[PDB]
């Protein structure tokens, strides 16, 4: 029973770290999409004032 | 010994649980941190383009 508990214990700790990595991956990717959208809109704001 | 080991197997499971939660908690904190740094930077660059 010691070793069978250890099985699920290491499972959960490693799996927690793994999903905690995939969430931070999503974090960075969403940062990149956010920043690219902000920049691509700011450029058309500039172009609006330029055309005015 | 078998009674003591059963009492031991709950502790390892419990700590795997709590530490999985602290790990996922820190990873969610970091996601909510980087996605905020992203906004703080993106708005500055937007203003820099319009100032260009």
């Amino acid at each position: 029973d010691l070793d069978l508990a250890k099985a699920s214990a290491t499972d959960q700790l490693k799996k927690a770290k793994a999903e905690a990595q995939v969430i931070i991956e999503q974090a960075n990717k969403r940062r990149s999409q956010i920043l690219d959208e902000a920049k691509a809109e700011a450029e058309q704001e500039r172009t609006k004032i330029v055309a005015q």
